[PDB]
């Protein structure tokens, strides 16, 4: 596994998130859930907790975008870069942007929103790309299809617990 240089991390245990807008590809209950599941993934292995805001600037802002949007790094059309997130910190930091030129699905018949979000929220929390091929933070998304067997690999667990420790048991 790997962390960003200077090892940025949130100095607080409780973080807030906010879904800025929605995608035409999916009904809203499916977007909320994929984000909530994406967060449980990290909660289960650390003392971090998350709550939702509907106004105000949350720590982790989630949005759907096409081409040029509010930053220097515009998206590239269908395929390839699916989404990108910023390392933890103020403002644009911690935010996750998703390319709406992809077809977000709950299934694996396009780009599964849960798996990619789970991956981006890793970046939002302080994890860079983890070299293990079987790890969630590995930079190559493959249309898995078997979300029925998804388990955070030990490498991801090792890497996120180096940042915030194991959860209180
Ligand atoms: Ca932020
Ligand atoms: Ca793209
Ligand atoms: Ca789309
Ligand atoms: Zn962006
Ligand atoms: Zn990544």
């Amino acid at each position: 596994f790997r962390t960003f240089p200077g090892i940025p991390k949130w100095r607080k245990t409780h973080l807030t998130y906010r879904i800025v807008n929605y995608t035409p590809d999916l009904p809203k209950d499916a977007v909320d859930s994929a984000v909530e599941k994406a967060l449980k993934v990290w909660e289960e292995v650390t003392p971090l907790t998350f709550s939702r805001l509907y106004e105000g600037e949350a720590d982790i802002m989630i949005s759907f975008a096409v081409r040029e949007h509010g930053d220097f790094y515009p998206f590239d059309g269908p395929g390839n870069v699916l989404a990108h997130a910023y390392a933890p910190g103020p403002g644009i930091n911690g935010d996750a942007h998703f390319d709406d030129d992809e077809q977000w699905t709950k299934d694996t018949t396009g780009t599964n929103l849960f798996l990619v979000a789970a991956h981006e929220i890793g970046h939002s929390l302080g994890l860079f790309h983890s070299a293990n091929t079987e790890a969630l933070m590995y930079p190559l998304y493959h249309s898995l299809t078997d979300l029925t067997r998804f388990r955070l690999s030990q490498d991801d667990i090792n890497g996120i617990q180096s940042l915030y420790g194991p959860p209180p048991d």
